[PDB]
């Protein structure tokens, strides 16, 4: 039974999607969001996985000494297609337009959205990702040449090494995006500066 949030907000208005970060749930991000985007609908689905209590939306190996090789893979691809087909039935409920969507996550929702968008599992308008990271490396069959995206990185984050958010940045360049890179100094924590940041990109790319 599908844990998630639905915010109404005004109907005309382009849809969020939350995704938490590791040990978030589905409230989390809400008045964050409500920040970013104010009045716009919001959903927000919890991951499904929850490895001693802490939700997380894929899982890790436990390679904790490790970056790409903590990643299980095979979970991160059952679980974005489980989420890609969630999002499409919970649009259906809720009378929300995917290709409208807006993507806002922090660490582990953001790398989850990256990814899904990468791989073309979900035609989102934008996203908004929080201290993401590439999760893992592949040939993108996407175009994305009209799309936006907005990214935070601190260069004192252990958790995204330098290399790994240039891989990403990459990613997302070579398949097209228009991309705004947020440099924030908390390491891998949000930051009150980032959120207003990304609000005011919203509002001269919405």
């Amino acid at each position: 039974m599908t844990d998630y949030v639905f915010k109404a907000g005004r109907k005309d208005l382009a849809p969020l999607l939350l995704l938490h970060s590791t040990g978030g749930d589905e409230h989390q991000l809400v008045e964050i969001a409500e920040m970013i985007a104010p009045s716009h609908p919001i959903l927000s689905i919890r991951g499904r996985i929850n490895e001693q209590g802490v939700n997380r939306y894929f899982k890790l190996r436990g390679l904790g000494g490790f970056t790409k090789e903590n990643f299980d893979l095979e979970s991160l691809d059952e679980e974005t297609d489980w989420l890609t087909d969630e999002v499409s039935l919970l649009a259906e409920k809720h009378d929300l337009d995917v290709h409208k969507m807006i993507a806002i996550g922090y660490s582990n929702g953001a790398n989850v959205a990256l990814n899904m968008f990468l791989r073309g599992k979900i035609n989102f308008d934008k996203i908004i990702a929080f201290h993401g990271m590439q999760l893992e490396d592949f040939e993108q069959t996407v175009q994305l040449d009209d799309k936006h995206v907005f990214l935070s990185y601190a260069p004192n984050d252990m958790i995204v090494p330098q290399k790994n958010f240039g891989d990403l940045k990459g990613d997302l360049e070579d398949s097209g995006c228009q991309l705004e890179i947020y440099e924030s100094s908390l390491g891998h924590q949000l930051t009150q500066e980032e959120v207003l940041a990304a609000k005011k990109w919203l509002t001269e790319t919405k």
